[PDB]
DNA sequence: GTTCAAGGCCAG
DNA sequence: CTGGCCTTGAAC
């Protein structure tokens, strides 16, 4: 499947659905040091796997409206097990 | 024992 | 900063 937020491959469930590896990075990225960016256009540029890299600003918004959930971002770092999420992940797997 | 989604690593 | 690959571990 594509990514919903730049169209690239799917490599798993990421943050609340199916995203891009690169995209999971950048929201992980994003979340865990409370990174703050500014576009230059209009806030509303248009995200493509060429073009996600030009504007973090869009893409954080992108990644946000398409549904990504910042409580699958661990405050405490905590590692591998599984979040809350994991039967809403087995749903939409069967459906 | 196996899954597999979340965190970590690091070459570029 | 980016993103492909690695490590971790509760849930099943
Ligand atoms: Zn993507
Ligand atoms: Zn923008």
């Amino acid at each position: 499947e594509l990514c919903p937020v730049c169209g690239d491959k799917v490599s798993g469930y990421h943050y609340g659905l199916l995203t891009c590896e690169s995209c999971k990075g950048f929201f992980k990225r994003t979340v865990q040091n409370n990174k703050r960016y500014t576009c230059i256009e209009n806030q509303n540029c248009q995200i493509d796997k060429t073009q996600r890299k030009r504007c973090p600003y869009c893409r954080f918004q992108k990644c946000l409206s398409v549904g990504m959930k910042l409580e699958a971002v661990r405050a405490d770092r905590m590692r591998g097990g599984r979040n809350k999420f994991g039967p809403m992940y087995k749903r939409d797997r069967a459906l």
